[PDB]
DNA sequence: ATTATGACGCT
DNA sequence: AGCGTCATG
């Protein structure tokens, strides 16, 4: 009717850099360019595990989380780059150092939400109106689109992936009604445009190439990008929706991948998504709760309402490191060594943090593991961060954790530790 | 031995 | 405050 909002008031992109950790290692060395290849973390056990997959690499097979002997079984042609090592640890300053390049080239058009190292959401609602009131009813060129994929399109009454993106255009550009400057899909189309030139600048001043999604919200953008990787951008229309949904595997929507969409599907006895509308508001809300009831009464119509925060920085700066196996640490010198570490590591970080960003962080979170326990974490206790010094951290980090050792020989650790975190949280401007 | 993080919800 | 869940480069 006139009044069921369809959540359509909003245009949000989500921009996704290609396997970000091997364009950042193939900037750096040319060698590895248009190559099978991917980052891989440590080297003797297993040849590394590998973080980071090329698309040429994925052809093969080879995934994430695969060791790297595994994977050059796959493609004994892997090219390989190894992640820094520094105080006995991998180091990712390298790409924390280029995710802020490309935030900070996104943030030119329009606020982010920097939702990882290599990702973030733009809200490109004002954007967008002052794009159309610039081009007054002036219709929109596929010229200005040539990387966006309609997800749909084209239906109806070439065997080429370019020439399939080309008639999907076609057909949506055709569509348009470019006098409506409240349309949504005119809305969607202006942000897509921009994407484009959003995309163009951080390729330009990065050499990094992402995909992007755009949508009315922060869901559908993300599964939008998914859709045509890589270097590529896709717009989901609202009334993309059902059909979309109708296949789609509930897991494939963000935050139902695990618990929770497993529940789904069980207590319901469904698979895709758009299975969800039978249900009622109340009748969701009665197996998932209040919030995710909700939450799904209105996802499953593609409307959502989570705003994209003004957050170009992250919240928290942490050191973790696991001690697998053998390697777990079983004196108390061992896990003040290895505290001292990462101390050392965050307070570099915390330093350079509180020199770019002007702010200090004031709760330092601890957080083990000990053997045989499950839980990636076992125990998890905060106390004050007052001063970025290293010795005192790691200091104030024993006095927190040393309770835990069971080991009536204070020079001795039992259970041993199987990973230790250290978390700079709370800031504060400064 | 699937590693180093980061965000957020629950109680 | 501490724990759990979800994401995954
Ligand atoms: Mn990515
Ligand atoms: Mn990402
Ligand atoms: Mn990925």
């Amino acid at each position: 009717g006139p009044h069921m909002a369809t959540g359509q008031d909003r245009v949000v992109a989500l921009v996704d850099m290609d396997c970000f950790f091997v364009q950042v290692e193939q900037r750096q060395n040319p060698h590895l360019r248009n190559k099978p290849c991917a980052v891989v973390q440590y080297k003797s056990w297993k040849g590394g595990g590998i973080i980071a997959v090329s698309y040429e690499a994925r052809a093969f097979g080879v995934t994430r989380s695969m060791w790297a002997d595994d994977a050059k079984k796959l493609c004994p042609d892997l090219l390989l780059a190894q992640v820094r090592e520094s105080r006995g640890k991998a180091n990712l300053t390298k790409y924390r150092e280029a995710s802020v390049e490309v935030m900070e080239i996104m943030s030119r058009f329009a606020v982010i939400e920097r939702a990882s190292i290599d990702e973030a959401y733009v809200d490109l609602t004002s954007a967008v109106q002052e794009r159309l009131q610039k081009l007054q009813g002036q219709p929109i060129s596929a010229d200005l689109l040539p990387s966006t994929y309609i997800e749909g399109l084209p239906q109806g009454p070439t065997v080429q992936k370019e020439g399939m993106r080309k008639q999907g255009l076609f057909q949506w550009l055709d569509s348009l009604q470019i006098d409506n400057l409240t349309s949504p899909d005119l809305q969607l189309t202006v942000g897509a445009v921009i994407v484009e030139e959003m995309r163009a600048a951080i390729e330009r001043e990065t050499g990094f190439q992402c995909s992007a999604g755009i949508s009315h919200n922060k869901v559908l953008a993300k599964l939008a990008c998914g859709l045509n990787k890589p270097n590529r951008q896709t717009l989901v229309s609202h009334g993309s929706v059902p059909q979309l949904f109708s296949q789609m595997p509930i897991r494939k929507i963000r935050s139902l991948g695990g618990k929770l969409g497993a529940s789904v599907i069980e207590i319901l006895g469904i698979e895709y998504m758009g299975e969800l509308t039978q249900f009622t508001e109340s009748q969701l809300q009665s197996h998932f709760g209040e919030k995710n009831g909700s939450w799904l009464y209105a996802m499953c119509r593609g409307i959502e309402h989570d705003p994209v925060k003004p957050r170009q920085l992250p919240k928290t700066i942490g050191c973790s490191k696991n001690f697998p196996g053998k390697t777990a640490l079983a004196t108390r010198e061992q896990v003040q060594w290895w505290l001292l570490q990462l101390a050392q590591e965050l307070e570099e970080r915390l330093t350079k943090d509180r020199n770019d960003n002007d702010r200090v962080a004031t709760q330092l979170v601890v957080s083990i593991r000990v053997q045989g326990d499950k839980r990636l974490s076992s125990l998890r206790r905060c106390c004050a961060l007052t001063r970025y010094d290293a010795h005192k951290m790691s200091h104030d980090a024993f006095t927190v954790i040393k309770n835990c050792n069971t080991s009536g020989i204070q020079t001795e650790w039992s259970p041993p530790l199987t990973m230790l975190f250290l978390c700079a949280t709370k800031f504060s401007a400064s």
